[PDB]
């Protein structure tokens, strides 16, 4: 059986699956389908201080030369007319608490794309934040302090994760994309899930930050380069940060004194390997040479089913 549902289980996709799930029988719609999560890949990683910040503040021994990080990959189906349709999908980078400062403890979104099918309509986005909501739950749970999302949607025509949008999917532009997040993080701090958040420029002034090797440090980041980019001729910092204060955000899942003195995160998941799934592109190109598409409701599942197919044969033993 190639179903969605099959895929290994693992806590965190059971504790999400379950609060969409639980969310969906609340609202007692008609119309709406059983949710599968699934964590489809999870991988250790390293992020390499790029150099220019390494002869800075690496080679003077002020920073680490590169930080250790768990990938992970997570999508959600839906259930419709029986046929499951694979509807979002994330990335995300997760520094633990043995990671050297200044990454130690945080998580970041890597990708997030979905495609616009979930039913009811009435219903999607609603399904999406739950997701999201879900991730810091239970980041913080495990002891993450902080979330780090650079809200950026994809530039026109390219896809993030899924490989052909409907063309009737509309993309939202940075404006609708930051109140969309401030929407999420708005029922995150009403569940007492977030403690606060802020745009990246009030972080670092609120942090006082007084050096470039104090900002968070993440795989294909918009800072690691925006440092390189300035590097080539901390004032400089503090105005793009300013510039881009409104794209950033960083999340406060844990404060005062209940963030001083935490334990070790451990995460009771293994690792799963699956190149698949190890970033995005090797499903980019799948979908791209098998001519899959995601851009209408039965291409999707159409594609979901090889999708899974794919996933259930690389896991094989
Ligand atoms: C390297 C570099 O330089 N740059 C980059 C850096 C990478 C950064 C990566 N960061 C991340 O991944 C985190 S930010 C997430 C960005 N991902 C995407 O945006 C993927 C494409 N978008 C989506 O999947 C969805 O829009 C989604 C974000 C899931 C939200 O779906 P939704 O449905 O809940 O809300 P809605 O979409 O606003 O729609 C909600 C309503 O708004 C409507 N709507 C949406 N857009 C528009 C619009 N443009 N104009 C008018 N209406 C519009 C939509 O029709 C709808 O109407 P209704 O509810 O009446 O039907 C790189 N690495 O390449
Ligand atoms: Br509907
Ligand atoms: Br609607
Ligand atoms: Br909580
Ligand atoms: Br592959």
């Amino acid at each position: 059986k190639f179903s969605a549902k099959r895929l290994p289980s693992t806590r965190l996709g059971t504790f999400l699956e379950n609060r969409v799930n639980d969310f969906l029988r609340r609202q007692n719609h008609p119309e709406s389908g059983e949710v599968t999560v699934r964590v489809v890949h999870a991988s250790d990683k390293t992020v390499e201080v790029k150099p220019g910040m390494k002869a800075r503040f690496v080679d003077s021994g002020e920073m680490a030369e590169s930080f250790p990080y768990r990938t992970k990959a997570l999508f959600a189906f839906e259930e419709i007319d029986g046929v499951d349709l694979c509807f979002f999908g994330m990335h995300v980078q997760e520094y633990g608490s043995d990671c050297p400062p200044p990454n130690q403890r945080r998580v970041y979104i890597s990708y997030l794309d979905s495609v616009h099918f979930f039913r009811p309509k009435c219903l999607r986005t609603a399904v999406y934040h739950e997701i999201l909501i879900g991730y810091l739950e239970y980041v913080k749970k495990l002891g993450y302090t902080t979330g780090h999302i650079w809200a950026c949607p994809p530039s026109e025509g390219d896809d993030y994760i899924f490989h052909c949008h409907p063309p009737d999917q509309k993309i939202p532009k940075p404006k609708r994309l930051q109140e969309w997040y401030k929407k999420m993080l708005d029922k995150a701090v009403s569940e007492r899930i977030v403690h606060d958040y802020k745009d990246i420029f009030k972080q670092a002034t609120e942090d006082r930050l007084t050096s470039a090797k104090e900002l968070p440090y993440f795989e294909g980041d918009f800072w690691p380069n925006v440092l390189e980019e300035s590097i080539k001729e901390s004032q400089k910092l503090y105005a793009t940060m300013e510039k881009h204060k409104e794209v950033f955000f960083v999340i406060r899942l844990i404060a005062g004194p209940a963030a001083n003195s935490l334990p070790p995160i451990v995460d009771p998941d293994p690792l799963i390997p699956c190149d698949l799934m190890d970033g995005r592109d090797a499903f980019l190109t799948l979908a791209r040479d098998r001519h899959l598409e995601f851009s209408s409701l039965r291409r999707a599942q159409w594609s979901t089913g090889c999708m899974l197919v794919e996933l259930h044969t690389q896991s094989q033993d």
